[PDB]
Formats: structure tokens, C-alpha cells, sequence
């Protein structure tokens, strides 16, 4: 017999739409960049509540997955960060001397990713093409990084990203994007019948941030497996060319179809 | 103006009433008790949220804020570690050779304790005289650490736990409690406000533990001053003996009236 905790807040006292990634990701680079200043809150549509260490955002290539060191090992040309966040990956290449742009559409993210040496476009990825100014790009490799497959969304919202970036690429761009292979737990399941009540796509979770009393927008997310990538890619410009597996974890190449 | 975010959950799918806190500390010992493992949750009754890594449970002694480590080095004779959580401060105690007790409302706590090496009674304070068992007491030193005054709640509360103390105390028993001095807080202005309008005291705030879809009972958490702890203590059978300060921090030492 479950007993419903209830909901926190009320009319003038209630949390309320903002930055919260942004105000964490500032708290945290204020403090040095290193772990214990700042915490990423998730809350998913039901209630469910998770988090993570800020301090990951910052963390120095040595530190990342192996699909992550890889990608940005192999980018070649002009490099587009895709959700740079604070910008760990497409600093890494500017460091190496590589022409590195990034994209995002939190203003904290924005902000401190340029404190940090990073270009940072502040707009939506549906946004690129016409935000995109004069001299910047076209690219020749786009960075999907930090389970880059499962932010790109349901399979609607995927294509759209991808249309958008298939707009600013250069002929023979690629997409450099890192994905979890994992089987669903049974704790899914529960949620897993919600979505298929309410019409949903299955292995996707609808989640938002919170910090203060900052929230988020809803967003959709997963974990996608490479072959429910190649299905999402059928009848886009981009074809699954490899995928290179670290355990559980993937590194995708995207060929653009022109 | 700001548009509220809206809460989450729906009938079958809404955070429950549970054990969070058990289940944090439970996941930060199965990995090993270090930092970067689970991370504590708080989400005040506005909506406010904030975390903090559940690794500080788990600290070694010279990590402790040193209000705490005056009171575990001067602790003595019949230990009763009251609101023990992982259970931190009873055993360090119990390594130093004294006879130590912990005591916790929260079951997974009380198990994450007993696996670290700490003897644990499942009640609540106020349950204490009833659920002591026979061969444990009477307490010389009461340990009320990590904020444990802030933990006595309203004067009504405080009050009431206070004399639970009192009933498994030995004769000339001290209570080792510290706390936090802080003035009034600009950011909680607002906040104070809606205590006036609720008619609740002022300098409390009412928070609850979220983590995964178990939520916390809600409960009253302050920081009070020695001069708000003299004031409780009218009244009761405890007298405030010392105070001892280490900037915002204070080690507060109650004798048991004869
Ligand atoms: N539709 C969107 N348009 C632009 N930026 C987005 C969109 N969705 C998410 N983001 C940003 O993408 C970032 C995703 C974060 N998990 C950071 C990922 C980053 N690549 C990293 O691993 O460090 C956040 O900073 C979001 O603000
Ligand atoms: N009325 C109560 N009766 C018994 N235990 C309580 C009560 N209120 C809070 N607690 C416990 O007290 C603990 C509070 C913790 N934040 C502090 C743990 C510990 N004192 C430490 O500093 O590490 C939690 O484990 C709660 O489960
Ligand atoms: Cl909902
Ligand atoms: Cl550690
Ligand atoms: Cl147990």
C-alpha cells in the first residue's frame, strides 16, 4: 500500500522555469571546477529524483569514458560541440589547435563554457541554421558527446536535430555521438506501461532539472542502443557508418549522405 | 512575470512515502563509503531544492567540522549517539574503546550502521524510554551532532525530546550538542514571510529527503543560537553548562539537573 508523499509548493512560493543547469554549472566553476561544489537534480515525470557531481562537466579528458576520449581524438576540420555544456570536449580540441564552435542553448552553460576558451553559440540545435553567423562553419565533424544519442530526443525531435546539423555540415561531415547499450530493469516497467498508456515512445523517460527553486523544461531522454539508432537514421542525410563498443558504452560514426 | 514549473506525478506514478535517506546511504556503502557515490536530496515545502554528496557520513574523524570532533574526543562513559545516521560518530567511539549505542528513526540507516560496526536501536527519541531495552543505559554522554540542535525541531518538539533524553539518563549525564549560529539569512527572507503568514516560528524551514521515488516525512530544521538554545531549555531538567564556538559553528554542553 503506497502512500503518496504529495507535492511541495504553493501559489507565490513554488518553484518556477529558469537556468538550473546554468546556475550549477556557474556555482560549480566558481568554486574551482572540482567535485562536491554542485549538483545536477533530474526529476522525471513521476517524481523520480536522481543526481550527479557538476564537477563531471569539468572533468579533464584523462577523466572520461574511452568513447568519449576517442571521439575527440579522430575530429578532424571544422568541429561543431553540439550541447557543449561547459564545453569539455570542444576545449580539448582547441587546445590541440583545431577550429572548435559550440552550441547551447542554456545561457549559464553558454556563459561559463566561454569563461572556459570556448566559442559558444547560445541557441536551440533547431535554431543553427539561422542563428548560425557569417564565417562560422560549415563543419566537418559534430560532437554528440556525454550519451550525445540519448539527448538528441524522441525519434521526432532526433530528426529534427539532425536536419538542422546536416545543414551546416560540409560534404563528408561527420557525427562523432557516444550512446549507452544497456537492457531496461524491471524498474522501468512500471514507468515503461505509463508511456504506453499515455501513447509514448518506449525506452524514453520525460525529465527535467532542479536547483534553488529554478526547473527546467520538460525534455525527452533515453538510453539508445545502435541499432534503434540506425532505425531513427532511415530517411535522414546521415548513415550509420561504425560503431565502436567500450563495454556498455558505444561511439557512433554518422556519415552525412550530402 | 515567472511561470511556475508545475509539479510532477499522477495517480501510480508519484513519489511515496519511504525510507530515502536508508536507501542513499545504503547505495553509498555498497560502493565503498567514498564521495561521488549518492548524493543527498533535500527539497524544502516551497519547492527549493539542494544536494550534497552522502560521502560526508562516511568521514573520517579529520574531515568532521571540528565542533564535532571536540565532542567525540570528550565523550565519556555510556554513549547514546542520538540520531546516529551511518553512524559516523558512535563509531569512532567505539574504536576509541567506549561502550556506544546509536539510535535512528530511519530502518535502512539503522542497517547501514549496524554493517559499519555500530549497535543501533530502531526508534524514534521520543520512543526511547519504551524501546531501550533493558541491558542498555543509563547514558552518560548523548551525542546530538551534525546540526543536532537544528534537529530538535520547534520548542514544543525540542522540548519533548529533551525529556526522553532525560529519561535514560545517568545521574550528571551531558549532552554534547552542536549547532550552527547564523542571523537571520537575506535569502530566507521571503521564506520568513510565509512562516508569518502560516503562524509557524520563525528561523525554521520545513524539508523532506527525495531520492528516486521515496520521499521523506516532512520535518523542522533550524539554525539556533545558544541564546534560542538557553531559552528551550527553560523548563526542563538540562542547563546549559558551556559554549564552545568555532566560527558560525558552536559545541553546546547540557548538564542533567539533579
Ligand atoms: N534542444 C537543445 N538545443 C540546444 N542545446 C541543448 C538542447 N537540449 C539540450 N541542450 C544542452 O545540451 C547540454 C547537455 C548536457 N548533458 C551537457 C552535455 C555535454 N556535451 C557534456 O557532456 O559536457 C546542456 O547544456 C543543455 O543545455
Ligand atoms: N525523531 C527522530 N527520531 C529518531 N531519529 C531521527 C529523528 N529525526 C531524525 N532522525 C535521524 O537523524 C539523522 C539526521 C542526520 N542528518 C544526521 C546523522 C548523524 N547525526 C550525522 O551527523 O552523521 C537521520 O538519520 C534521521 O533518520
Ligand atoms: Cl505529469
Ligand atoms: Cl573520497
Ligand atoms: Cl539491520
Amino acid at each position: 500500500g503506497p502512500v503518496p508523499a504529495g507535492a511541495a509548493g504553493a501559489p507565490g512560493h513554488e518553484p518556477l522555469l529558469g537556468d538550473p543547469f546554468g546556475a550549477v554549472l556557474r556555482r560549480c566553476l566558481d568554486g574551482g571546477g572540482t567535485r562536491d561544489l554542485a549538483f545536477e537534480v533530474v526529476e522525471r515525470d513521476d517524481g523520480f529524483i536522481i543526481a550527479q557531481d557538476a564537477g563531471i562537466y569539468f572533468a579533464p579528458p584523462g577523466e572520461w569514458p574511452p568513447t568519449e576520449q576517442w571521439a575527440v581524438e579522430r575530429a578532424r576540420g571544422r568541429v561543431l560541440d553540439v550541447g557543449c555544456g561547459a564545453g569539455r570536449h570542444g576545449l580539448a580540441l582547441r587546445e590541440a589547435g583545431l577550429d572548435v564552435l559550440g552550441v547551447d542553448s542554456s545561457p549559464g552553460a553558454a556563459e561559463v563554457a566561454r569563461e572556459r576558451g570556448l566559442d559558444v553559440l547560445e541557441a536551440r540545435f533547431t535554431e543553427l541554421p539561422a542563428r548560425l553567423p557569417d564565417g562560422a562553419g560549415p563543419f566537418d565533424t559534430f560532437l554528440l558527446l556525454g550519451n550525445g544519442t540519448g539527448l538528441l530526443g524522441t525519434p521526432a525531435q532526433a530528426r529534427e536535430t539532425l536536419g538542422a546539423l546536416a545543414e551546416v555540415a560540409a560534404p563528408g561531415a561527420v557525427i562523432l555521438g557516444d550512446g549507452l547499450d544497456v537492457p531496461v530493469p524491471p524498474d522501468r516497467a512500471a514507468y515503461e506501461r505509463w508511456n504506453a498508456e499515455r501513447g509514448r515512445p518506449e525506452g524514453f523517460v520525460r525529465i527535467r532539472l532542479r536547483d534553488r527553486l529554478l526547473v527546467g523544461e520538460w525534455f525527452d531522454y533515453a538510453m539508445i542502443s545502435p541499432d534503434d539508432l540506425g532505425r531513427v537514421l532511415a530517411g535522414t542525410r546521415w548513415d550509420l557508418a561504425s560503431v565502436e563498443r567500450a563495454g556498455v558504452r558505444y561511439l557512433a560514426t554518422l556519415r552525412l549522405r550530402d
